RNA sequence: AAAAAAAAA
């Protein structure tokens, strides 16, 4: 018969086809056996006659079966020649390579040059890969940093664009005062709850109260009751369903996956305001180890909202905070249960993945200033502790009272990709590690990396293992978390900017808080359509990282862009048939040695080991390797930063 | 070129 499978494309616009079939076999398809295909389109295609060259089997698609998009970004251009206009558009994508034939009844008389546009295809002819196009949206000038943010998201299929419906649904919204009567919703305004966040978000999620007992300690853990305001499957819902999350871009500019009204206001745990929560209360033992837990709807008032830096800076006894000293010793119980909780959790087996992380600052007119690189303090390690804890309590629970859900799961690595890690990471004098690659756990992955952390390769170490243990996702099958260390884990602590966590509430409300307000079938309809939730959450996930990685590096490279001949140091991220790849110290971004360009050899690329070998004189660069470059040019095609060595 | 855990965002 005929094959079907998804094309993904690489390098000069070749790639390859992942099939359909349980074995999600890779075929090689060459640019000249694409027949008009593009970047994500699902296709039909037979395997050629001709003998397999090696690897794997070469393919050529017969047909698309569906487009991976409808609307494409691209910069409109015209000019005047003789008494004629002349219409061109160049994609923002470097893999869309289709030559364009623009359809004049789709350009407005007033549509200037150099004005950023979305597309669609109107035809396209598969023996000459030229296509007829029509604008469907004028984003805006085509140099205006904002503008391609814009372009980028829509290219991802981010929706970021107002909803006029949606918007006056959410004014209507208001704070019911007579629900805080409710005999189901505990009152629990007097204690001194308080926020710690990033001090410019407003979307405030969690709020938290550590009590001291005499056998330990008592944990609130206060989330926003975004589900008392949304109702499932409407228009509210609905979007946010599409959305599947907030986005977070650079220089402040946020999608919120609900309107402002409640991402920061109505729900929102903004300081001195009664608002509406559900509350995972967890007792702890003066060993850390969980002695009960209870989860319920409450009311509460946040009595203080902190910023990261705030909480820090009075940490180290620098600088002090203006609050209660209810709320003092509630935070240095706080902290004292958190590095508590953190103990246990090493004992238990939890891999600790952290490595450098940068963010762009840019100015008021959108336009990139510097990169930062991002510290993860106490502070910051204290929230996350006490959000794990409830997050694993309300898995459990929900698992416990038999009640379907959707957990966020981490599977264990194969035994292949772990020895391939182990060999390329030998050439790093990373040790060979001792367990069993079949029943390694989270322990003794841990332990491995700790036995390595003064080696000077450790970052790339972290960086390959990260890529080696895989993506994390959603699923309603029990699987368990491999790199957090739980059997059972799930995401419950985010309601206003996690779609997943608004569905928890939803199971926590229709199950255990008042089962008797909702019908079976509502019950039914729900756990029906959690893995189809699933399902949309994961393929947005990725669209949403898509999209950050496409916006890093517009923004990195357009900032680089000015400093064309600076001398940075780095080492070797990767090495490729094409060349080398940098990550530049001060900036953490890979910039391209060409391999061609590489002085006082010519280098052949030898795939196994992943270096490139001089054919005299043996000179070898591998993975790991320092480096001094020269920056000589920006490619704002495909927005990489290539380098010369020196 | 390829790709990634956790947490607050
Ligand atoms: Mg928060």
């Amino acid at each position: 018969k005929k094959l079907q499978g998804i094309l993904t494309l690489g390098n000069k616009n070749s790639g390859f086809i992942r099939s359909l079939d349980d074995d999600k076999t890779v075929y090689y398809v060459h640019y000249s056996n694409l027949t008009g295909a593009l970047d994500g389109d699902l296709v039909e295609f037979c395997k050629l006659d001709k003998p397999q060259f090696g690897d794997k089997f070469d393919a050529a698609v017969i047909t698309i079966l569906k487009r991976a998009r409808i609307l494409y970004a691209g910069n409109f251009l015209v000019d005047q020649n003789e008494f004629a206009l002349e219409y061109k558009i160049v994609a923002d994508n470097p893999r869309f390579y289709l030559t364009m034939i623009v359809n004049p009844d789709s350009i407005p008389n007033n549509l200037a040059s150099n004005t950023k546009i979305a597309f669609q295809i109107d035809e396209y002819d598969p023996d000459n890969n030229l296509c007829k196009v029509s604008v469907q949206q004028v984003l805006g000038n085509n140099d205006d940093p904002l503008i391609n943010i814009k372009a980028i998201m829509l290219d991802n299929s981010i929706v970021f664009e107002t909803n006029d419906v949606v918007e006056q649904h959410a004014n209507k919204l208001s704070f019911d005062t007579e629900e805080q009567h409710k005999a189901y919703r505990q009152d629990l305004t007097d204690l001194a709850f308080v926020t710690v966040d990033p001090t410019t978000s407003k979307d405030l999620a969690d709020a938290i109260y550590v009590k001291t007992i005499p056998t330990g300690f008592v944990l609130y853990v206060a989330i926003a009751d975004v589900a008392h305001y949304v109702n499932r499957n409407s228009e509210i819902d609905i979007e946010a369903k599409h959305k599947t999350s907030s986005i977070y871009l650079p220089g402040h500019y946020v999608v919120p996956m609900l309107p402002e009204q409640l991402s920061n206001q109505l729900c929102s745990l903004n300081p001195a305001q009664k608002r509406y929560v559900v509350v995972c209360e967890i007792s702890f033992d003066n060993q850390g180890r969980i002695k009960t837990n209870k989860l319920y709807p409450a009311t509460i008032i946040s009595k203080n909202r902190f910023s990261y830096d705030q909480v820090n800076k009075w940490l180290n006894n620098k600088s002090e905070l203006n609050c209660d000293e209810t709320v003092i010793n509630s935070l240095k119980a706080a902290f004292t249960l958190s590095d508590l909780i953190q103990a246990q959790r090493q004992k238990r087996g939890t891999i600790d993945l952290s490595h450098k992380e940068t963010e762009i600052v840019v100015d008021e007119h959108y336009f990139p200033i510097k990169i930062n690189f991002l510290v993860h303090d106490k502070a910051e390690t204290m929230i996350e502790n006490l959000m794990v804890v409830a997050n694993e309590t309300v898995a459990w629970v929900l698992t416990n009272n038999k009640i379907a859900l959707p957990y966020r799961v981490h599977p264990r690595p194969s035994k292949k990709k772990l020895q391939s890690l182990i060999e390329t990471v030998g050439e790093l004098n990373i040790t060979k590690p001792q367990f069993n690659l079949d029943t390694v756990t989270s322990s003794q992955i841990a332990s491995w990396l700790n036995e390595n952390k003064d080696n000077p390769s450790y970052e790339i170490f972290v960086i390959l293992l990260l890529r080696t243990l895989g993506k994390a996702f959603y699923s309603v099958n029990p699987l368990m978390h491999f790199s957090i260390g739980s059997n059972h884990y799930t995401h419950f602590t985010s309601p206003i900017r996690r779609y997943i966590d608004l569905t928890i509430h939803r199971l926590l409300w229709m199950h255990l808080f008042t089962p008797d307000q909702f019908t079976d079938n509502e019950r039914d309809q729900l756990k029906q359509e959690l893995e189809k939730i699933a399902d949309t959450v994961n393929d947005t996930e990725i669209k949403i990282i898509n999209c950050e990685r496409n916006a890093n590096d517009y923004l990195t490279t357009l900032l680089l862009s000015k400093q064309i001949g600076k001398t940075f140091s780095g080492f070797i991220s990767a090495i490729t048939s094409f060349g080398i790849f940098m990550r530049m110290d001060e900036n953490n971004f890979d910039g391209l040695i060409k391999i061609t360009t590489i002085p006082d050899d010519f280098f052949i690329f030898e795939k196994e080991k992943m270096v490139l070998k001089g054919r005299k004189t043996n000179k070898v660069y591998k993975i790991g390797d320092r480096l001094e470059a020269k920056l000589s040019e920006i490619d704002f095609i495909q927005k990489r930063a290539i380098l010369t060595l020196i």
